[PDB]
Formats: C-alpha cells, structure tokens, sequence
C-alpha cells in the first residue's frame, strides 16, 4: 500500500466495527462505523499517522494452534507482519501478552452469561450443576481459552462438559451465539463478554439478558507487534483519551439506548 | 551482576499495607500485612527475586511540583532511583506513564463519593449545586489531579470550590478524610477511590457509605522506573495471577472475608 500508512487490523463486531448503510458505494475507511472506527481516528490524530482499516482475513480474534503453534486471527496478523496495529475488542491475556504488545486497556469487560429471558439460571455454578440447558462460547477467542486453561473448579467442570458436547456448543461468530440463545427456547446459554452482552440486551427483540456477575475481569487493549515503534505513543493516547472523558463519551454513543426495549 | 534484593516502595494504606500486630518486635517484611504485602510475595515468587518492603518516606502517592518539577511520593522514589518497584494502590495516569513504567492493572477503581450515612447527597452534581456540605480529596494523588485538570463542567465547578475552600478541604491521608466524614455530622463528604471507599464501608462503626456512580474508570498498576528490566516479568505475573483468579481471592480476603459490618 501507500508509504507511511499504518495498516490497522480489526474485526466486524457490533458496535465496534460495522458496515455503514450504503457501504457498497463507499470506499476505504469510510465503509465502516462504530466505536473502534472512532477510536482509530482519535488515536491516529493524537499519534499523527495515516491509516487504513482492514478487516481480519479469517474473521477471528486470535488463538494459537496447539500443534502447529501458528497464531490465527488479528493476533496472527500482528505476529506475522500483515498489520501494524489492531484496534478492536481484543482481550488482554497472558498468552497474547507473551507474543504482542498491548496498550493500557481502553474498555473493561468480563466473561458473562447470556440467557433467553426466563431461563432458570442465575450463575455459572447453576449452569455447571445441570444438563438440560446447553451452553458454549465463541471459537478462537479469549473466552474459550479461558475455560480451557482454568483450574477453577466451576469453570473446569464447565469446560469438561463444553469440550465434549455434541452437537458442538461453540460458534463461529457472536451473532450465531446470540441467535442460538434466541432460537433454543431457553435451552442454550451463551458465554460472551459483558460489553457485547450489554449491547445485545438493549436491542430488539429484547429477549435476552445478562444474569449473574461476571466470571472474570479484564479489558481490551490496542495491540502492536512486539517492539513496534507505535506502541509508546498509542499507549499514551489511550490514557489521554481516557482522562479527557472521551472513551466514556464514545461508549455512551455506541451503547446509546434509543428505547427499543421498554421506555428507554 | 549478582542478584540483589529488590527495594519495593509502598505506602501505609489499609488494607493494602498495614502494621501487623506485634510489629514493634518484628523486622523487615514481617512488620506488615495486607493486600499489597500478599501481592508482593506472589509477584516475587513468580519472578524469582528477593525484596525489601520500604514505606515511602513522605507518605505520599506522587505528584510533580509545578515550579521545581520535582516528583514526590512513591513516584519520586522510582524516578530518583530510591526504589526498584512500587507495589501499592498507585493509579495509572497519563503524566505518571510519561516518567515511569506501569504493569497492566491489577485492580480497577474509579473516583467515588463517601458520605456519612443519611447525608442528602446522591451524586457529584448534587455536591456541586450546594454549599452546606463541604467536600475535598487526598493531597498529592490522582484524585486531586483529576479535579484540577477536568474540563467537565461539574468537576471544574467542584475544583473551583475545593481549591479555595477555607478551612482546607484537603487531607494528608485517607484516614484523616474518613475521620472528617465521621465527625462532621454530615457536613463533609470525601472524594476517594472506590476501592478505599468500599473497604471503609465494611469497617466499624459502619457509618459511611459510597453514593452515586464512579466519576471515572481506571486502575492500579505495579510501577517500575522507565526501562527497568523487571517490568516485563512483573507484567506477565500480574496477568497470570489475574487469570488464575488469585487477585479476586486476595480482594475478597482483605475487603470482605473479615468485614466488620455483617454479611
Ligand atoms: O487506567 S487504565 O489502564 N486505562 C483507562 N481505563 C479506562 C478504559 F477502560 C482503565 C479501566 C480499568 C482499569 Cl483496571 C484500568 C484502566
Ligand atoms: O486484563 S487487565 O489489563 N489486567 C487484569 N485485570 C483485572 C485486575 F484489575 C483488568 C481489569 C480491568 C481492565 Cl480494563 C483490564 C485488566
Ligand atoms: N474479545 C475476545 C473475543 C470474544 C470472546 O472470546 O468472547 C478476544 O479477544 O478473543
Ligand atoms: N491511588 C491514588 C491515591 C488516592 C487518591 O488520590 O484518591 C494515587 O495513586 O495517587
Ligand atoms: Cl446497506
Ligand atoms: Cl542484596
Ligand atoms: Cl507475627
Ligand atoms: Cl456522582
């Protein structure tokens, strides 16, 4: 591409990055809208670089294959030099921190439980002590890896069930997880990040809800290849935007409740 | 060269670091107990170093003097080479990130309001729109800097009041702020971090409460001098302890497991 243009990898995930209405006649960065689109513009302005938004080719966040040790998703695009920076709801984790750099977090989240309203589930422990209600996670992301690695009794029990459930309880995109909750008449619960859970809970058809506390506490960070010359400036930009209140403003904008559910 | 004992700067702030019973006859790290004492041991174990806990001499978190440009507090101890690492409730901020290194956060917090129970205040906007109830912050910390720097109308209005209030609404320690809330019959509210607020809420005589939402969202990080080789390992240790659930267990141990205001 053009010299001096920073290649940004990101992922189609509402409300972080979405195709604009009429995107088919638009071009370049103007095709996209959302929290991370706005955040990319703010970061680029503070750091003084031109950039090109690119949607990750394989549509995945990033996991390392156990056999080949190859990273996929946005993490892989950073590791293997296909992108210069990831501006996306990319979760800070130990295994990723070992191979890429992360800014200080720009948004908080935790793993949470989505149910069809009325499902008799209040906690992860509730899910783990029964079998009528199936449950699963997104593939190739931090939630699945969390359960795989957990030595915490409840989560280890949940992983032992999910890894062997048939048909598979894992989904390829967040939208499939949500649809499965809505279609399963309350017999499927979806484990996903509270940010995406809370976004969906405010949207029509207003039939899902987040139940229980979050199962962990973490955040999204802007990611760069290890040793990138962008990392220091991007990190300071996140903290400056945070302290100016602009991250809160952006969250309020893209999670804005127009009252599709109740009074608003 | 040979391994050397790592000098840890920290601060006497409950329940992060507290004087143990019998401290008067104890030496070194055995004098202290608390969340950050436990966290220091965990970090040191994962990273494989020996360490000495040292309470910051001036008892301050860290601010830069506008005229001399000199840093005080724990930040100063790192900046001027007096300590190798800070393991404390030290808030990640832009101006500090410019001069020291921070791990990923080990605990989340936001600025919050502490009131004596029954005080007719529900929000920062409430405080800003009245004068009967005074309010202030800790000196030499991130909360005071937040109000001093804010462009948000309500917080700027609060700062304009606080900076000129007489007698001073600012306190030198959290304990002084708590005492002022408890003794002022509802005429003082204290702006402090939600972590400390929630801790005090569970201590006798159970006469304070946290009201309103948090005013911002940030976190504490383990800090090292800029470019310290210790930074990488300490950061991974924080994320590993987080993912193992040990930070959550430590929070429960020191905030709620032995809370004094019931279950
Ligand atoms: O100070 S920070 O590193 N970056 C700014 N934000 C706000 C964006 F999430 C947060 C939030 C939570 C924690 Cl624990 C830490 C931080
Ligand atoms: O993944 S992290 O950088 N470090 C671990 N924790 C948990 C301890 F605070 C958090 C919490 C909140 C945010 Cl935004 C980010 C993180
Ligand atoms: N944010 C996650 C993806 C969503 C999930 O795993 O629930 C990641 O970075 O992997
Ligand atoms: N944690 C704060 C001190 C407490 C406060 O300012 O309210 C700091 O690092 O400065
Ligand atoms: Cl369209
Ligand atoms: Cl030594
Ligand atoms: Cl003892
Ligand atoms: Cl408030």
């Amino acid at each position: 591409g053009a010299n001096k243009t920073v290649v940004v990898t990101t992922i189609l995930e509402s409300p972080y990055v979405m195709m604009k209405k009429n995107h088919e006649m638009l071009e370049g960065n103007e095709r996209y809208e959302g929290y991370c689109v706005d955040l990319a513009a703010e970061i680029a302005k503070h750091c003084g670089f031109k950039y090109k938004l690119t949607i990750v080719g394989d549509g995945k966040y990033g996991a390392r294959d156990a056999d080949t040790k190859i990273w996929n998703g946005m993490v892989g695009e950073l590791v293997y030099g296909k992108a210069d920076i990831a501006i996306a709801p990319l979760t800070i984790t130990y295994v990723r921190e070992e191979v890429i750099d992360f800014s200080k977090p720009f948004m908080s989240l935790g793993i949470s439980i989505m149910i069809k309203k009325g499902t008799p589930i209040e906690s992860a422990e509730d899910l783990s002590k029964q079998t009528e209600i199936a449950y699963g996670t997104l593939d190739s992301g931090s939630t699945k890896e969390f359960f795989r690695r957990s030595k915490i009794a409840v989560f280890d029990k949940m992983w032992t069930y999910m890894r062997s459930a048939e048909p598979s309880v894992f989904v390829r995109t967040t939208a499939e997880g949500v649809a499965r909750v809505r279609k399963s008449k309350g017999k499927y619960a979806y484990l996903l990040e509270s940010t995406m859970n809370e976004y969906i809970e405010q949207r029509k058809p207003c039939d899902t809800m987040k139940v229980g506390g979050n199962l962990d506490s973490k955040g999204y960070g802007i990611a760069t290849p290890k040793g990138s010359s962008l990392g220091n400036a991007v990190n300071l930009a996140v903290l400056k935007l945070s302290e100016q209140g602009l991250l809160d403003k952006l969250k309020n904008k893209w999670w804005y409740d127009k009252g599709e559910c109740g009074s608003g």
